[PDB]
């Protein structure tokens, strides 16, 4: 049908027809007056990965015979969404699947809708982690990642009468046909016991045994035939475990709730024990498997050239003690030369400057859990502190700034001062990011270590982020420059020499409306919801957080309300307001601001006299599979979090690249994504970070722009007198107290400048033909964006190999 | 190679090879440098079910467009043991498969050593119910197998020091291949919640919910291309459940637990919870498909013409007042004619006279968990109470022997009243246990409705207990009188015309002598123990309990032992004493019994005196596939159970049919053996059961044995003084303590008679020939405990269905 997609030759959909009946009869069991549409996808996707084989095989034997320096990228979270169409779009399958399944008489979009979200990640973090493993695929990386296999995701989110509802997301109920079980390759994984001093040195004994047992799916990289693996680890009891007879069989259970259930507090620490064992379970069993693969290749000199291991935050900050422990404990070299080899094994990303969010672990924790861990932390301190003092002699200050132990109340490790001293590089995630770092929470190790600190900003994938969910783009843009850009993003620069180009304009914006009209109707099929599909939609979709401020978004959709209301005959630019987005389960101020949302909805979608000029929708159950149908549907990115907070965002990065336009403050990205496309095709608002460190400095007074602002005293008066709550008058009054008296985000600092901005985009929106312009100018400059752009500078600049995008043959 | 497995062509080795191949690379994801023997197997383990689906497909169709009766067979046990081999027997693969395996490089044999036993049951019952499914299949019977998909077998045994340590039998750690999840079949079962009357009956409300998720697994008949369908429920919680956040995530095991164990105790009945719910579990699951695939054929008269349900014991005994909940509260039939459905509907097969077998439920368990079957059970005994009255008015006594409520301590449910009062037909497993339940803990029950007593003497599978384990002696029956006696085994018969043969002498004496050889080889490889394969093998194998007398083995050893040492330099004829089984893990006194059986073994291997004249080796882990080459093995069958305990047996039947001599009482099944070879080709001796109930009449005095026998009293002063625990002389005392005052079995009052009929087994042994004859009298009459003889006679005298030896199409 569209090019992007393939060659429907008459041999391959020949062959994907038998194999699909093949699978249907064998594999599910099912005849065709049995089957439903579920017996469909998953006949396709057996006959789907039946091609991915051939190529993981002889990927894994390739990176045997070549043996190349393998990156180890861990991290607790994958937020990987469906495989199926990935699968498609990287092996250049999709138009002969396409074809093979209208040929059977069925509809192959209808197909992949079936396929569940792998949600094994929370948002921005297990997402990069998702597109920086097909980057590392297309660029023919030797990269494996690691994490847990967790048997229930990311809650499902259910509204009931505007409150969330967590449930459980059971992905595996049907089977997962992605993955391959490899039980031969279990490793044992030791907690509690003690230390014992011998002769012979210290020894971890009397210790309770998990099994960390290994499920491969496999990460194929764009039309290059490459196939890496991503390795997810399930825990099991052991079989003599407690050995009622029956009692002891069902207390299995305990052992294996290790990997029940992923943790969904992104931005909030919590220090639960099950949380430090699931860190503790992939850190071992995944460095016994680097160790073993190292050794099929005595001499540890050579390890940091054969092994790169990436930190993804400070959730496996123990693969830094473990490995000093199996290097010493277990391998008996000495100390000095452990530390050598772990400082130049390993590399630490941090992604938030937001201090509870941070990982402080309690030392009662540390020595009941891992004792041995502790040691080896202590003596890390110990000698950190001594090269901290023999270079700032006297400053004692300075000394209790940088230990790894935090005194006080409980003592506390300090997980990123950890990774700091074991790690040979330390990045933030976007420029003015990794600047912050520098200057304030990392000041003191950057004076130190000046030479650790980088920054690689981040990047999205452009297969599932253009490609994808957005193929119509991705065909336009191919009929003018194309298919090479796929692979090498910067290529979109050339879409400048067609900003006046009046057909290109028409295709550009013609996309736009049809991705409006498709979206409208999964409004409605799936959600009973009327939407007018030519209004500007305005979306705001990520976590639900304070710093990342929805609250602004709400203050200015009542503003618009208000103003309607006022000057019911005047015309106003129509809008669909689309907010989306979890609340972390125990944060009580998240659940109320999507209480607030859906409660602003029913006072202003039920308004006569607003008509079909404003409606506010809360979209329910965001997540990756939403993603790729809500972006490229959006006319307008809300990225408006307070100066120096978002430390990069990566979904303001899909909607640039799929014709929104950016509303936003000078935070994480926004910043280098306007500098790409030039301040005037974006729309910056807001205090930057000088400004927010002013008024820290003087005092943050709400109550000064409560006085001065009567759009907003208005605003504030009708939150706290019942307006948008008739029957609980006061169900607000905490958020109304917060925003008066303790907002750490300073909502109603950016307000005024916001409001002002939001009607310089009603302005432009007025103007399709010039709106249009700024979008092709915004998609055109968004190449830097582009997670082969952030991997090739990790490659070069951290791990040191050289990125290929040489095909291995097929 | 040999005949009876079928033809090795060229086009179905090749395709073997290929699809071996095509498994090995797209569906285990290795090549051949990688492969493990456990690839291989599962290589296998794939090729060969691939034959099957297109069979199972067309079966399942079959019965949709033919609409035949069909029968549930209910069981809380499936005694499976290993499924590749019965499979490619009964398609007719097996050399064919050989042959595809060697032109690989690889030894069949040692592959299928490599499948897990599914090890669903505890012994003879689970073991009957897989013999069962087989007869089902061979004689085209519309017939599902219904029961719990256990997580966890029954246990591993490992002796360490001599004492039975259990291990977690953990048998789906690598997958199962054979089976299929059904999640699209999942069906909500019920419990806790309160009975609410309206206007409109009774209704059961605020249940807890378990979701029951089926798996099937094929049943294979003998080459008549049938394929029967077993469904295993598992338990699955649903997703609202609980619904911190994180505790109830983890709490969903909970609901999850009620599959995870199969309870290991036999013959003693525990009222535990767990085991309440596991019971009713599988009853409602498989209820709500029985009617449901009823509903695809409001007319529930027809119901009984088109459903058997029979209950393998009281374990799914609730299946009664289930179905007149189901019929009475949904379907709104009234009680009358729901009864008269449901009595002509259900069967029920009893399989112990145990008293501490039976089950009985405490009435407070019933209440909390299941209150309105409760409440159909107390509607069930004053209707059924009321039939007792009219027709035995004014006895009393009757009335209280005969509630299905038993008055005392703690009320109970007396389960096996419930199968009898709401069953068309109630039957035991061999002639002289059913004449027991008509005369004694049945006598009230078959006065009122003689009718519904029948017998169904217990049969076994030849297709496992001959042809599979058993290949050279399959062979040389083959080669006389044909292959017609695998689906007809009272051909074998025929065999009576060759017991003046000389040729066929030396083969049936060849045969077991290679089986011995085998199995000798077999001890030693994986268990490093020295036994002569030119002495009598003596073997005792099943479940441990003092009904069945491991212990009266015991005393016979010792006494051997004993007079070796008298008369060290006399002529006996050497024998290796085997003895295997499991005991359940709160049962003390089995405990003690392995342990003293390891005890003799260490003295008795190691006196230098005896030589290699006595062995006595203890068989660890007993279970399907140790049955499958030990019964070959073995010269002499021990089946020793005091007269009135065994119910039938089934292990005797293996032994009879694989060329074993048996000696024991006239208990069981026992006795149609010996009346079918003829009493003087059996060694029968000890109390019959008129003898036990003169000696309890009289009062059962151990002391007057020990004092007139002195070998007994040697053996017990051994026992006592530490002879065979030299370091805890004192291990022993509970064994002497209750031989010598509370033994319910009477090991000493049948010791004279066995060591005198042991005797006449070493005599026959001396003379080969004559030996072999008596053989060749005991196989050739065999025919008679075929399970196909059983099964012929459940379908035609209590299901109301013919069998059928035809060909389904290919
Ligand atoms: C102790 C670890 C805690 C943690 C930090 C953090 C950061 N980010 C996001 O990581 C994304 C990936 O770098 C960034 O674009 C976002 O700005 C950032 O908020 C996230 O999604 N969740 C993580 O939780
Ligand atoms: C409440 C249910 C309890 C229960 C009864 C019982 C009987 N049998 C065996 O069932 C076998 C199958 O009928 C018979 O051959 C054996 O004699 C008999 O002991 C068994 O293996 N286990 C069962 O436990």
């Amino acid at each position: 049908q569209i090019s992007v997609r393939g060659l429907a030759g008459v041999e391959n959909v020949t062959e994907l027809k038998k194999n699909f009946n093949r699978h249907l009869h064998f594999t599910l069991v099912k005849d065709r007056n049995v089957a439903t549409p579920r017996d469909y996808y998953f006949a396709l996707a057996h006959t789907v990965r039946d091609h991915l084989v051939g190529r993981w095989i002889r990927t894994q034997q390739h990176y045997y015979e070549k043996d190349p320096k393998r990156i180890y990228y861990l991290s607790l979270e994958f937020y990987m969404g469906r495989t199926l169409q990935n699968t498609m779009v990287n092996l250049a399958l999709e138009n002969a699947c396409d074809e093979a399944t209208y040929q059977l008489g069925l509809d192959m979009e209808e197909l992949e809708e079936i396929e569940e979200d792998a949600g094994l990640g929370n948002g921005g973090l297990g997402r990069l982690a998702a597109c920086f493993l097909d980057s590392m695929a297309t660029l023919g990386l030797a990269a494996y990642g690691y994490g847990i296999r967790y048997e229930f995701g990311i809650f499902n989110q259910k509204i009931c009468g505007g409150w969330q509802m967590e449930e459980a997301d059971d992905w595996l109920r049907y089977g997962n046909p992605w993955e391959k079980a490899r039980p031969e390759f279990t490793l044992p994984v030791h907690f509690y016991g003690r230390v014992e001093h011998t002769s012979q040195g210290a020894k971890w004994v009397d210790t309770q045994v998990v099994l960390a047992m290994p499920y491969d799916t496999p990460v194929p990289g764009y039309r290059n035939n490459v196939v890496n693996t991503m390795r997810l680890w399930s825990a099991k009891a052991p079989n003599d475990f407690n050995l009622g007879y029956i009692q002891a069989v069902l207390d299995r259970n305990l052992a294996e709730n290790i990997s029940r259930v992923l943790y969904p507090n992104d931005n909030f620490f919590e220090g639960k024990e099950l949380r430090l064992k699931q860190e503790y379970f992939v850190v071992a069993a995944t460095l016994q498997d680097i160790i073993r693969r190292f050794k099929s290749s005595t001499n540890f000199d050579a390890f940091p050239d054969k092994v790169a291991i990436q930190l993804n935050d400070t959730h496996p900050s123990l693969a830094i003690p473990e490995l000093m422990r199996v290097l010493v404990d277990l391998e008996r070299l000495d100390w000095d030369k452990a530390w050598e080899v772990t400082v130049k094994t390993c590399a630490y990303t941090n992604h938030t400057v937001l201090p509870e969010a941070l990982e402080r672990w309690p030392v009662h924790l540390l020595e009941t859990l891992l004792p041995r861990h502790l040691q080896i932390i202590y003596e890390i301190n110990q000698r950190f502190l001594n090269r901290v003092a023999a270079a700032f002699p006297g400053d004692v200050d300075r000394l209790r700034r940088m230990s790894l132990v935090e005194e006080g109340a409980v003592k506390r490790i300090n997980m990123a001062h950890l990774c700091i001293a074991g790690s040979h590089a330390v990045n933030g995630v976007a420029r003015i990011h990794s600047e912050i770092l520098k200057k304030t929470i990392f000041k003191d190790f950057y004076e130190l270590e000046p030479h650790k600190f980088q920054n690689k900003t981040n990047g999205i994938t452009p297969r599932r982020w253009l490609v994808l969910c957005n193929p119509g783009l991705a065909e336009i843009i191919a009929e003018r420059i194309g298919e090479e850009y796929i692979s090498d993003l910067d290529q979109l620069r050339k879409l400048l020499s067609y900003v006046d180009d009046e057909a290109f304009i028409r295709d550009v914006a013609k996309v736009k409306q049809e991705n409006k009209l498709k979206f409208a109707a999964y409004l409605e099929r799936e959600y009973k919801v009327h939407i007018n599909p030519n209004s500007l939609f305005d979306v705001q979709v990520k976590r639900i957080h304070e710093y990342k401020r929805q609250l602004l978004n709400c203050l200015h959709v009542i503003t618009l309300y208000n103003r309607i209301k006022k000057e019911p005959n005047k015309f106003v630019v129509p809008r669909t307001v689309m907010i989306g987005g979890k609340a972390a389960p125990g944060y009580h101020m998240a659940k109320m601001i999507i209480k607030l949302i859906t409660a602003i909805g029913d006072v202003v979608n039920h308004d006569p006299v607003v008509g079909d000029r404003l409606r506010v929708i809360f979209l329910e159950n965001y997540r990756v599979s939403l993603a790729e149908k809500v972006i490229p549907a959006a006319d307008l990115s809300e990225q408006i979090s307070t100066a120096g907070t978002e430390a990069s965002g990566t979904g303001n990065m899909k909607f640039m690249l799929n014709g929104a336009l950016t509303i936003g403050t000078m935070d994480g990205a926004n910043v280098e994504m306007a500098e790409e496309a030039g301040e005037e095709n974006f729309f910056i608002f807001g205090m930057r970070v000088e400004d927010v460190d002013r008024l820290d400095q003087r005092g943050y007074n709400a109550q000064e722009y409560y006085d001065r602002i009567p759009e907003l005293r208005q605003i504030i008066e009708q939150l706290s007198s019942g307006f948008f709550s008739p029957k609980q008058p006061d169900l607000f009054k905490d958020i109304v107290n917060m925003l008066m008296h303790h907002d750490r985000f300073k909502v109603f600092a950016d307000y005024e400048e916001y409001v002002k901005c939001q009607e310089r985009v009603s302005a432009l929106y007025k103007n399709p033909r010039e709106w249009t312009r700024m979008v092709i100018r915004n998609i055109a400059t968004s190449g830097k964006f582009s997670s082969d752009r952030t991997i090739a500078q990790y490659a070069r600049e951290i791990w040191g190999v050289e990125p290929s995008r040489q095909r291995l043959p097929a």
